């Protein structure tokens, strides 16, 4: 069991999970995305900790264990500020390594811009820099679905209707195609997507689901200012992820120096299909780069 707190950064309180290594050859800060809506489903990164890598786990604002801010707070720039308030309230000075999945990705493209200075390295996986490149994407996606259920997002998705019956359905087919493939989907990833169900902040800066975004972030593009990142880059993404590997080719390409990793068989969710593999990976950049 690692260290469980609930502190007050930048006005409302936190929650966080430092996992602590016996030596601390490093810090590796986690920031979770949509479609889970807390670091439960990132909790598989805890294995790091035997390879002397410290891991900082904590639900963001509005999200999980934590409390909810005021709703004109709900931007990426305030998620910067959330988080370089927990850091700095933590490890104070010190330069630690920065973990993005999924819209948790975009948020540390984000942080790096304008602190890149309080880190030693970032790490993306399944991220993205553009939200009107992400929805386009994941509209291909949608055609690339069979018949059936391609069928039923278009037309009950068309007129708004997604208490459909066949509408989940095909839903739930397009996750356990994009989200988490071939694999018993565990505890941890149930409890993200639960809190997302039951908060305010998917609903508002998301959306109903992940291929129809029409939240406040729909706008969200910062690809022409990512390439202001001069630190060593680690970017994952999976063949079938939600999050195409041509979004994250975008990002790899403004970063210089930045490294591409395409795990094959594998979606979004990359830590739970090859945990072995992508622990591994992250860690040995980690090493690299103390």
């Amino acid at each position: 069991e690692c260290i469980e707190n609930y502190a007050k950064v930048n006005g409302i309180y936190i929650y966080y999970k430092l996992c602590k290594a016996p030596e601390e050859k490093a810090k590796l800060m986690t920031m979770h995305g949509a479609p889970g809506m807390s670091h439960d489903y990132l909790l598989s990164l805890r294995d790091m900790t035997k390879e002397g890598i410290t891991v900082l786990f904590y639900d963001q604002f509005g999200c999980g264990r934590s409390e909810e801010p005021d709703q004109s707070k709900f931007t990426i720039d305030y998620g910067v500020e959330e988080a370089e308030a927990l850091r700095s309230k933590l490890f104070g000075n010190e330069k630690v390594f920065l973990m993005g999945s999924s819209y948790g990705g975009a948020l540390a493209l984000a942080y790096a811009v304008k602190y890149q200075d309080h880190l030693k390295g970032l790490i993306v996986s399944g991220g993205l820099s553009s939200v009107p490149l992400t929805v386009k994407e994941m509209n291909r996606l949608i055609d690339e679905l069979p018949a059936k259920y391609r069928d039923a997002i278009k037309k009950y998705g068309s007129s708004g209707s997604y208490e459909n019956p066949e509408y989940q359905e095909a839903v739930n087919y397009f996750y356990h195609q994009h989200l988490l493939r071939s694999e018993d989907w565990p505890p941890e990833v149930l409890k993200s997507l639960e809190y997302a169900e039951r908060r305010n902040v998917y609903r508002i800066m998301n959306g109903p689901n992940e291929f129809t975004i029409t939240g406040t972030i729909k706008d969200w593009d910062i690809t022409d200012k990512i390439s202001a990142i001069k630190i060593p880059t680690l970017i994952t993404v999976g063949e079938y992820d939600e999050v195409t590997p041509n979004v994250a080719r975008v990002i790899h390409e403004k970063i210089a120096g930045s490294e591409l990793h395409v795990f094959r068989d594998c979606s979004h969710l990359t830590m739970w299909e090859d945990r072995e593999g992508y622990n591994k990976l992250l860690s040995d950049f980690i090493l690299k780069h103390l």
